[PDB]
């Protein structure tokens, strides 16, 4: 078939990695879905209902909004249309796209403990409703352990991810990464704090660290940052973009080429061209092997069916792995492993179908109906929606084979089974 | 969680390297799991006593092989009456019964191209006697297997033939006979006399490897405790012998002379079983697992697609067992190809099929005698739960282990599709 | 404390992803900086004292691009280079060679070689230019007419195959075939085919290069906020530190030292960038798969090669001392990307000028005349290889190198290897 | 290359050697690709009565055996004297043309302490006798500990310090206290007879396995010895048990091979010499040097002696010309020791002036020692080129050279033992 030249499929079957970056074709198109996810962020060149219509079609998965400048009525005002813009593609449930909400914090700035802003800022947070926190200047686990206590009784669920931006965030990596829900590369402050040219170092070894724990990894500063003023970007820029999803980055962000620039659809759309092509070029047979290797032996159903699907997928080439999910942690698990096929993660909980944007290769969808009297035909359902999705997105084709990852009984923690079906 | 296990060599399989492997083999380290490979034991006059196979069956003896070299046909229709009556006198407890197939070798086309008249007759009391394996003695060619098959007629079409590599052509045209065969036999014997002794190990290694690969059971037969037909204990070499055919990756193993007329034909039983403890669980699962994924190329058949799935799950958890329906035993065959550590318990209502998958290596057949349940997802979960109970009672289960459960979405064989991950309760 | 530093933890690392999880940002580089950078000249950079703080900095190959000047402008630009190179040459255990290259224009619309291509190579000849780096080849034929365009006297001229197009891609094992080299032309390419494909193009032919044995070269945009900024963005840090790992031989400056406010700047940072992504590439599995590539050999200098490189490794040697009159030698060792030095001393200045554009080696021009005694002039250019590494701080006394050499006279004949400590 | 000729890639198993996994390496095994190269597993005879004849002995030579063993269990020290004076009358039969002489190691193999801790009365004189004699192995019975073999190396006198001691591992304790007797032990000897007495028979294997592995990490000779071909002490050819189980020995790693009662008292000496001679050339080029060389290079730490470093060089450069032989000048051995760690499937071929370390080098695999007789000459490097070019003329005459193949030549910049620091590339003329 035309199939096994589609994907960067010869490159992938490569026995050795030397051997697989000779195999690399310009003319491989890719199929698969952007599985990276894209974090912009709004400032006066994307506030615009219209514009962010345009941001989301263009891929943007993640909203930023930097607490550094303007007021709370400001941000409110761009939460408001973030989610105008997203409900006016909810008319169309097989085709609807959550975007998540995150609040970028001001810093400590030259003071112990977390800033009198920074704790009126997460208090907004919790008020406003935001999916994700970076936490900015994080330096130890006290700081991560700040954020958390700040985001008082009504939002234990938000998402704290430790802004490495500085030496001593990066020698107590592990202990931040331990008590964080993932890690941000701020590599703007931090190329400010270590050398120029040691940040590479920190990215590449931060982005390891995260892959190992299973935790979501962003890269963050100057990705695009040509275009800002120009309509296309420099050959560094967009390196830079494709190797940060080569390391193993679930997200990619823009701050200031959506912000503030001259192009802010045209740096997502460009983000996104970039990442479909780098996430076809990654050597899937290492890095699972490696995964695989240092993943250590778990008693867990959730992490036991995760592989078990991973592999499953990889046999057939199967063109999406199915799964049910409460809080995102069965969606989370298999795109731990990193598989080639698309994680199409059917889910009750807009929270959590927002959230789950942080993990790589995870498509939410929001299922919006009523449910069953018979639990077992709601499961049906809901996997149904996702083939229903599937296809329409373009992720799915009759006759194609399809993993699908479910529970044995209601509620979340239960997932254990894991099914090969053929889409119909 | 489940402290202190340095047993069934769980230290040299975490290994990083074959090297690291072999100087963290512990003989301290005892092997916990249930024996997995095969063993083929010859029935002659020093075992066709009812008692004496009875003995034999709970020593571990899987496969009954029945010499058409020598006896007659009224000889080996008592020796096959004599199994069936000390297998059936343990059916009255169905969670420890233990199915055992009868094979027929062959007596070969001696002097002369082509199957002998004398092997048509035996193949055709075969199929009258209701025989599970077919060892074609001296098969050359591809041609050679249609014959066999031919000879099996119509009724015949459900046992399994295992050709029987024997001299230089049959080595050279291996792949071709490989892929009409169900199996393939390393007929040690006669090979050590067609080509030179110096390289059977060869023909052995390579033999074994390329069944490995293929999927299809292998065999390494003759004079592995040549020894115990006389003497009580084996020597240094034949116990060598038996752990590096069990190491090099053979299904089953074979007893001919030790367990037909020998002293000890209980004795060399119980060897072969105790060897092959040791030698399984000093198997790298780490590099065996990796290139026999390498090798298998992708599949868009479901069972073989949940088989790899259930392996990789049974690793991940250190899972006791995979539990697998099987109708055929072919969701079984493909569990066994990716050699899991796990026991593939494998619940059937066929009494053929449960016998056959003792031609798999780690396939533990239990047969299912229950008339359907009206509703088949309970009739599943009953032939689940048959699984479950037969393992606890024979020590591959306890309370708290994880196994994995490899079921499909229909009645009707073909339709594997589904695994879970259970806990023993 | 030596187990520390040149993340040599890192190094040492079972896999891949244990060794990004082992690279630590306080693990100083030790190690001299192997990938050459080609500083591109122009009104910024053409100035006599400049040119000397660019050779300091680290200019390896100096380029001039006949897109832009006259014959006139390069000339000059020749001289001022070599006036500015030859001011090092009273020290000649420190004198550091710098290769020119000529960028040509281009074909443009036209098929085969531009007039002016012809008249720019033929300048080059006169000139004694020791690399060109072809513009816009697209098969093998293209290699063969700037061949022939150098004729006779331009044989030694090493002849870079720029690749900036889709069927120059396509072709590409063609080319490599006949080149001598490839410059993965970002710019131009980035502009033939999709943006977004570029990389994929860039690490292909890096890799097909290190299979090969042949040089490549990362080229355009590398640096390109330097021009008017003193500071790079994290995405160019990323880029070089990228190409570096990619396994790219040399990387380039072209407008960020031609034209822009901060040529020194620009070249000091890719070399700061150079040395800590040189450190930090996965040695074990590079090797490894280096091997495993490589075909058999019945050639001493290819089986001496490996011997020497594995040798190296055993011993963590400082330098692998090579002496070369084409630069063979060194450029095989070379390719199986030792983390030991490449010192190759060579009596041939063009040689010296050229080994710039393999990774890794550091070429150390001889003068002295030959000795009467074959094996005295042998033991006194290793010696020189010594006396140059102690003092620029590659050797310390107590080190382990392993020696290259020959059984006679002439080059094609390399077969000895040997390890030596230093006195 | 492929300008060697297709029989040269389709022998020695050289499509099996060059496969990119173990299973497609076992798939390409082929029963017609005859081994080509020279037999590097080295084969320990016991003499007794079916074997002192010293036109058996010469026989024997001939056959295949590179060290003779005298079981002090049985027979008198006048018995075993003559046995002595027998094996090296025969092997010096051979000394006419030194091209082709083939040296033979004498083994004292010791009675053992019994029932009785420390070392027994007559292992004390046993042991003198070996020394006065001038036996070149010791085969140490029963080592339990580290201080047995200090109690063998204290027993050889200060005359014995050239003398290997191999430890024989027979029971459990030997077993599990292993990696300190290993370091002050020479070599080790997975001695199965007792050792599947005192442990279980069923997992005698997995002490063998462990033992030659971590023989083979550590460089020091590991030998394989009880009922390797058994029944051809009555039959004229083995059981399929038997020759699997020799053909497993040189594909675990063993350095020896040995026949105890098959060539001391049994009906077929000479055959099972043969024999052995016959299964080691097919086990070793079946050996997978691939996952081999490249475990060993992981596993063996970072050196700084020159022999070590000059070592991994010359193995790699011959793997890459499929170099027919490693020529290299030792003076105790230890060049071409460390030379056969990295287990090359290029034969070493060591020129040594020292008669006892031609013979002892028989304990490493892959060793063919050559022992020089010219005197000295007065330039150094004269005499170097003349002991480099005595390898040659062997290694012609043997077949294991010829004419337009490229061998590696391993020598040191000084004279006296530990100065190896020199590699080369050269074709044979
Ligand atoms: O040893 S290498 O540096 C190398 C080897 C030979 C060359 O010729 C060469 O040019 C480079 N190396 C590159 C990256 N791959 S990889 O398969 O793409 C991969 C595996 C594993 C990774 N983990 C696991 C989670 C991060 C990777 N993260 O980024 N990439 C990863 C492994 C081999
Ligand atoms: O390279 S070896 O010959 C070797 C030999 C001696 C050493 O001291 C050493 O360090 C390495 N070595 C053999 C054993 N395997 S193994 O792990 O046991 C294995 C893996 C894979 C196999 N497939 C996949 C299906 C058959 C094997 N089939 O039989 N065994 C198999 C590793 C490789
Ligand atoms: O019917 P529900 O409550 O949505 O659950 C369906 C199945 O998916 C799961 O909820 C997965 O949830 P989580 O990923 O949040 O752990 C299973 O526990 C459950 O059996
Ligand atoms: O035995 P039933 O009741 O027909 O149930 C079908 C079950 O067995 C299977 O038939 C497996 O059979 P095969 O392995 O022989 O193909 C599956 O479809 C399912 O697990
Ligand atoms: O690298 P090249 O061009 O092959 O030259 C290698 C040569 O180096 C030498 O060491 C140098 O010898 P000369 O300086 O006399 O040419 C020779 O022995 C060997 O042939
Ligand atoms: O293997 P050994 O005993 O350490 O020595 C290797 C020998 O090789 C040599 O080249 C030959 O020297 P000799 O003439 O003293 O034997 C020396 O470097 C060294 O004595
Ligand atoms: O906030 C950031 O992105 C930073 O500091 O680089
Ligand atoms: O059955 C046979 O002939 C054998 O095993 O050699
Ligand atoms: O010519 C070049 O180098 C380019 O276009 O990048
Ligand atoms: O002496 C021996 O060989 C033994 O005991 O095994
Ligand atoms: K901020
Ligand atoms: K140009
Ligand atoms: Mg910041
Ligand atoms: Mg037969
Ligand atoms: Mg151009
Ligand atoms: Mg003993």
């Amino acid at each position: 078939t035309a199939f096994f030249q589609q994907q960067q499929l010869p490159a992938a079957m490569a026995d050795t990695f030397l051997e697989h970056l000779c195999l690399l074709d310009i003319d491989s198109e890719p199929v698969a879905a952007r599985s990276t996810s894209i974090i912009a962020t709004i400032g006066p060149a994307s506030r615009s209902v219209e514009r962010l219509k345009e941001m989301i079609k263009a891929g943007m998965n993640i909203a930023r909004l930097n607490f550094s400048h303007g007021s709370h009525e400001y941000h409110a005002e761009s939460i408001a249309n973030v989610r105008e813009a997203v409900e006016s593609f909810a008319g169309s449930p097989l085709s609807y796209r959550p975007v998540a909400i995150a609040l970028d914090t001001k810093g400590p700035g030259s003071g112990p403990g977390l800033s009198e802003q920074d704790v009126r800022d997460l208090r907004f947070g919790v008020e406003h409703g935001v999916d994700i926190v970076f936490a900015s200047f994080v330096r130890k686990a006290s700081d991560v352990a700040a954020v958390r206590a700040a985001l008082g009784p009504e939002g234990h669920g938000i998402k704290i991810i430790s802004k490495i931006e500085n030496h001593e965030g990066v020698k107590r990596f592990d202990e931040i990464l331990e008590v964080s829900d993932g890690i941000m590369v701020a590599r703007g402050d931090l190329g400010i704090e270590i050398p120029a040219e040691k940040v590479f170092l920190a990215q590449k070894m931060m982005i390891g660290r995260c892959n190992l724990a299973g935790k979501p990894v962003v890269c963050a500063t100057q990705m695009l940052e040509s275009m800002i003023t120009k309509p296309r970007p420099t050959r560094a820029e967009t390196s830079d973009v494709a190797n940060a999803v080569l390391d193993g980055a679930d997200c990619i962000m823009l701050s200031g080429e959506t912000a503030k620039g001259n192009f802010p659809v045209e740096a997502v759309k460009m983000q996104h061209a970039i990442a479909r092509e780098a996430e076809a070029a990654v050597y899937h047979r290492q890095l699972f092997e490696e995964l695989r290797r240092a993943a250590p032996l778990s008693r867990d159903p959730t992490e036991v069916t995760a592989i078990g699907a991973v592999e499953a997928a990889f046999k057939c080439c199967a063109a999406a792995i199915i799964v049910l999910t409460t809080t995102g942690r069965s969606a989370q698990l298999l795109s731990r492993y990193r598989p080639r096929a698309a994680v199409i993660a059917v889910t009750r909980s807009a929270q959590a179908a927002r959230q789950v944007h942080l993990c790589r290769g995870v498509f939410p969808l929001l299922y919006r109906e009523p449910p069953e009297a018979i639990w077992a035909d709601d499961v049906d359902r809901r996997v149904q929606f996702g083939i229903e999705s599937g296809k329409l997105r373009g992720f799915l084709r009759v006759g194609d084979l399809v993993i699908v990852v479910t529970g044995w009984r209601p509620g979340s923690g239960y997932t254990n089974i894991m099914r090969v079906l053929s889409i119909s």
